[PDB]
């Protein structure tokens, strides 16, 4: 297990890919949640250029936090984890937007509002355990 | 630090009160949560008498889950817990609701839908740290 929350230092760019692999820690009755930050700085409080929170069971949202403000929010009902089990999560930075990879599904894309080259820090939190986190690149 | 999620088996009555002190892990701008849930059984799939999800900074939702269906959910905006610091949260048991202190002022009360002498376990998770648990009586 990777301590929860797990924060890494991280650069991006038109290529990369982070890759999550974890579990909920309670059955999608309960609704676990799961939330990855693509944060400007090291610091929790910075902004977020791209915000993924998984309501297990229920939903999908997507944001970004600029200067501290919450923008547009966008919902997806998609729901590829499966309840008790563990998930493959692969976000892809693509040239116009993100690509979020479910057990190696296409699930939910987000275009870029920063330059993905803003990002210095991922956050993965709330009601998983983690067993691998991994910034890679093509 | 107990482990969260934190499961004790516990009966209340009249009397009862259930003190948690605890913190949340982040700062409130990414807006942590802390669910507390009395279950009629031991297993986390089992029915909820009394539902408490603080999303810190923003809102306060209690309910009940009932043969599996969520009932009538109730808000409060009422937020007594403060940015960055440990709270104590005290949940009493009154002949007709539950009565919630946050750090000695009553914050939420819930007007039981069920007997709590149906309550066989609470479950304190989300994203805090738990430092105290107790179920007592007056
Ligand atoms: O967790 C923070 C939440 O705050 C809301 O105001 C945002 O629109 C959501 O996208 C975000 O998930
Ligand atoms: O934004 C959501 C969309 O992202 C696409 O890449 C997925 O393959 C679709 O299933 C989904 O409708
Ligand atoms: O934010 C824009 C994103 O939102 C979704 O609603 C669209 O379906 C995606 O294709 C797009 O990348
Ligand atoms: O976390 C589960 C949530 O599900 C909703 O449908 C309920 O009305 C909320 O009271 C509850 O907080
Ligand atoms: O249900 C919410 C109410 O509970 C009361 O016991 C609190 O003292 C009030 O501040 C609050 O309006
Ligand atoms: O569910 C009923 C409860 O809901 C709140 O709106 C009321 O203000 C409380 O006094 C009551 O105990």
């Amino acid at each position: 297990l990777l301590p929860v929350p797990y924060t890494e230092a991280a650069s991006l760019s038109t290529g990369s890919t982070v890759t999550i692999k974890g579990r909920p820690l309670v059955c999608f009755l309960n609704e676990p949640y799961l939330q990855v930050d693509f944060h400007t700085e090291m610091k929790e409080e910075s902004d977020i250029v791209f915000h993924f929170q998984v309501c297990f069971g229920r939903r999908v949202v997507m944001n970004s936090r600029e200067y501290g403000a919450w923008k547009q929010q966008v919902e997806s009902k998609n729901m590829p984890f499966q309840d008790g089990q563990e998930f493959e999560l692969s976000i892809s930075v693509l040239p116009d937007k993100y690509q979020v990879m479910v057990n190696g599904q296409s699930s939910y894309t987000f275009d870029h509002r920063i330059k993905p080259e803003a990002v210095k820090m991922v956050q993965v939190w709330r009601d998983i355990s983690l067993t691998k986190f991994n910034v890679s690149y093509l």
